[PDB]
């Protein structure tokens, strides 16, 4: 508790899923959160629980100026930033042959573009104050391959580069950047999917909240000395060897 | 000699630097190739010192209808197709707030998006004959960051995913995808540039010949159980530690 | 605050340098700790001043004999043992020419053996318990290789690798495995180094309690979706290439 | 093909399964091959059928006066040494209860020290010539880790890193170190484990020459400019996730 006191965060793809459990979590430990979604009306529900500790605002990644104004948002509303949860993405499938080059350009879009607007729009604030954590969602699909899942697997493993470059580069600022990187966790991004898809050593997929802890700990001055790392939380999938 | 004797070849920007060197050291071995570019004088100039082992193409890697076209000419006028370099590339830089996001969309296009574009293109053809080489040209960058090359080290690592997912999903088709990832090797992209601007244990930057001598290796029957691994060809640079 | 409480662990080498730290770090968490080390005047002399919820032992990481001691100490004082800190290590260089074969075998008991011990020594509490953590300190030296640095560098890579097998097997017990690797950090083992012998994006070595903050989050529940992962805090060493 | 016309190679472990194979393919490729191993019997009598470019010693790895005996017949016998294939190696099993001390100290002997002991004993030769090409045989269990294989996937591990460390300091001398990492490969290490054990994109288990051609490679000129990097020939398995 307390955690994140005197702390701004503005997390996008905040409205549901793990988006939402990261601005309750951060919420909880002191935070001032400024979430964006293109699901205005849950944005606008949990708006009201949440009360003067947030702000929704709308805010498609792909979008400089909704960027500029979610920013400025936190900065008017709260005094400043501090946090950047790169949480908003999407999930869309097809083999070599059968995936669209549209369903391809709008994933690169949302997942990467999106990632890197993201960070170019809270650098200054952040250098202002001399010390930010911009905590960037990659997933293990970025650390290994995907049959049929090119572009989801594509942009994430981009999302772990960028988030290294950036990391050199900010470090200097008092800036850090690092990526999270999880396994099945129970959103409606996967409800389809069998919880039991990857082969984990704790037998189980992952609650959101679970993630957020470690959101939690990125976006702390706990972490310090950590940038440009992979934090992964898979139950331990990407720690063993794919058996039949 | 003969270690590709019998295979056709497709290699993308290979009208210079280590494309062209690709170009020329898998002809020697006996292979077939077709080699595409937008740098058409250097090209056709090439295909005239190579006479019938080799064909030029135009070809812009952001554009399916040239790729296709490619796959064409390699089927027509050689058979068949078995090995597709994807070589084409650029080098952009930029720190965060100075990037263009034009340089930004335009490396996209061109180190992820063409790739993605070539590879789609030659499964076909490789298919239906139940084998195939596809050499992905990542980079040391795709293995880890550097201060204002965000756009080229997304790009790189998202090659590098590429690799993987592709690998997984064409394995069964009898097709293997691998990763190349070399540090500085001495061409046109990087002659700016001073050749001990790594720390290398070899103390020393590359000879193109040398990155073609491992594509060669894997375009050849030589590598038949390696698919969806990075091949490392930096001098020891990535095995080091950055000491000051 | 209160983020340990219940929790009772076991920290090797603790007597001074980081395992001192992680175990006033965690007595601060509400944690019970028991730490063992070889330096038995320092080790009285911390345990004087938190011996209410610490407890001293005289532990050599090589010998079975005094880890089961250690485990039945952390048990019997405070009711059970639910997190493991594998701490313990010594430093040793020399190149393939020089270096003594007796200080090979020698890193490998301590650094490699003394972990596994450690291991084996707290699952059977561990498994009572149906959950725990079990953190073991490897470093960036097991993530790439330093000159002179064999003994070091082979069994850091080692424990990084103990790590992942223990935690798949672990798993399915309520027992989570995870390795942390840090970068310069300041303490006895390093006085000798310079502060900025690596090349970081933060400027800087590390305190001894920002490694701390790490071992804090991973033996609590927080993390309880990561096992057999490597957590990096090196202020970005690793995230970048290595340059002259 | 006369691959490795003019060089001598000594090889650990070459009296059966992939150590032979190695041993024949490099014969095969103009080498001449001086190979070590315990089973005298099996030692001789293939030395019999290659006789005109091969010598068998007795070869325990864990001593190095045997090391020093094997490069000292190498250089008398063929006039020099340009390659070392690290194959010797053992496999045990047992989860962290079960496994007996014993197995543990005896596979950290064979597989790693045994690595180390080689490396020793092979660089003077090599220093002279100053060409040198050191290919330590890992696994992809030194890659990720596997259910009751603690002793295994921590030398794996070991040699994985200790082939960076030893790269680094050869490199100066003009000596490159790699390291190898198979999957599943029909020798009688394996014989007892289902050949579709691993989650493969290929879809089948390795003939152990194809990790020979990869040996190959490695021991040529034409990957010079590779050193201190990983090597994986698993037919897919590390570059996906593992999956139910
Ligand atoms: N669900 C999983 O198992 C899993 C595993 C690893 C990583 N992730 C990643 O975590 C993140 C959140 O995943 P989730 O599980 O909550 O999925 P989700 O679908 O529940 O939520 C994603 C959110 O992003 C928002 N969004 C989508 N496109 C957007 C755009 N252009 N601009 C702004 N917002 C946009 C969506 O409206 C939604 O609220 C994603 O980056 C996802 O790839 C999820
Ligand atoms: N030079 C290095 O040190 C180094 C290190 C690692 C990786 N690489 C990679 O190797 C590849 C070749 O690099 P290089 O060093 O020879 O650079 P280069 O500039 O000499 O050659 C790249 C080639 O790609 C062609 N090309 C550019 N855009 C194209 C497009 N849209 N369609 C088709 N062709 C196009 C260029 O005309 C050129 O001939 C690139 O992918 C590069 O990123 C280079
Ligand atoms: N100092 C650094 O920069 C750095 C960086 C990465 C990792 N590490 C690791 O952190 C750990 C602690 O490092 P440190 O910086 O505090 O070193 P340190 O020398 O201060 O402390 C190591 C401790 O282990 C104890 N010890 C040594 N041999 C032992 C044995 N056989 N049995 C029991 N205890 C034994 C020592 O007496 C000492 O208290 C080590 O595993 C080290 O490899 C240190
Ligand atoms: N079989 C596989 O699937 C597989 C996969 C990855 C890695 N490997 C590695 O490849 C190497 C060879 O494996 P293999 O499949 O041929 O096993 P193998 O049992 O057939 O051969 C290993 C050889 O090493 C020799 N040897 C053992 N201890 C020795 C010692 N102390 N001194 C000298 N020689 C000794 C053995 O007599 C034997 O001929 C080993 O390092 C193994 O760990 C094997």
């Amino acid at each position: 508790s307390g955690r994140l006191t005197g702390k701004v965060a503005l997390v996008s793809g905040g409205a549901r899923g793990m988006g939402a459990s990261h601005v309750r979590a951060m919420v909880a430990e002191g935070a001032k959160v400024v979430f964006g979604d293109i699901l205005d009306e849950e944005g606008k529900a949990m708006a009201a629980e949440l009360a003067d500790a947030a702000r929704y605002v709308h805010l498609d990644v792909t979008q400089p100026a909704q960027w500029k104004a979610a920013v400025d948002t936190a900065v008017t509303a709260f005094g400043g930033l501090h946090v950047l949860v790169n949480n908003a993405g999407i999930l869309n499938i097809g083999t070599i042959e059968d995936y669209a080059l549209t369903e391809w350009q709008r994933i690169l879009d949302v997942n990467l573009t999106g990632v890197f607007l993201g960070i170019r729009a809270v650098v200054k604030p952040m250098k202002e104050a001399g010390r930010g954590s911009i905590i960037n969602i990659s997933s293990i699909e970025g650390l290994a391959g995907t049959v049929a899942c090119h572009g989801y697997t594509a942009t994430k493993f981009a999302v772990r580069g960028l988030t290294k470059s950036t990391a050199l580069e900010l470090g200097p600022s008092g800036i850090r950047v690092n990526s999270i990187h999880p396994g099945l966790v129970k959103t409606p991004m996967t409800d389809w999917v069998p919880e039991d898809i990857f082969q984990t050593a704790l037998g189980r997929a992952a609650e959101p909240v679970e993630v957020s802890n470690l959101v939690v700990y990125l976006a702390s001055d706990e972490s310090s000395y950590s940038t440009g790392a992979e934090f992964v939380v898979d139950g331990g999938t990407v720690a063993g060897l794919a058996h039949n």
